[PDB]
């Protein structure tokens, strides 16, 4: 007998945000640096130009990752976390763990 | 520094943590035995077709056991495997950023 898992949950609320395949692997690659769009992106390669952005933008959105525009010749966009984000790497510590102990 | 190739830890282990509903499981089997009723039930919202896809998902991953009772009624209990077992240092992460900040 062990409380449920609602939409109170605490587990089921974290797993709105993070459930993507490529969600966490963004916070992951970002970390406690200052990343380039196109470095981001070749960080994780495989991930699609629309699965990228649409998550960048989703995670932009839940205050998790913040975004720095630079209006120049070329121009760019850079991303680093939140200290909200920051937050997050205590879970992925874990499952960096997970991986090298067990797979 | 290391990119997230084929090779990366996080990586590998988000090809079997992505689920909506992965986690969710492993978090409520925990370490106790649970019958797929309860199971389901734990899981609010959850159908038949998600929880048993993912149930042998788990099963194949090796994360979870699965024990048939072939009586009257029937049954069949799941509890983690020990492999299984080392996810829940992932999920008390999760439940503690989930109450904290949600």
């Amino acid at each position: 007998e062990r409380k449920i898992s609602d939409e109170e949950c605490p587990v089921r609320k974290s797993m709105q945000i993070f459930a993507g395949k490529w969600t966490l692997l963004i916070i992951f690659q970002i970390n406690r640096r200052i990343i380039r769009y196109g470095e981001l992106k070749r960080a994780i390669p495989g991930i699609s130009e629309k699965m990228l952005i649409d998550e960048l933008k989703f995670l932009c959105g839940k205050g998790l990752i913040k975004k720095k525009q630079y209006p120049e010749v070329p121009p760019r966009v850079e991303y680093s976390l939140t200290p909200l984000g920051e937050k997050v790497l205590p879970i992925i510590d874990e499952i960096a763990k997970f991986g090298m102990e067990n797979l």
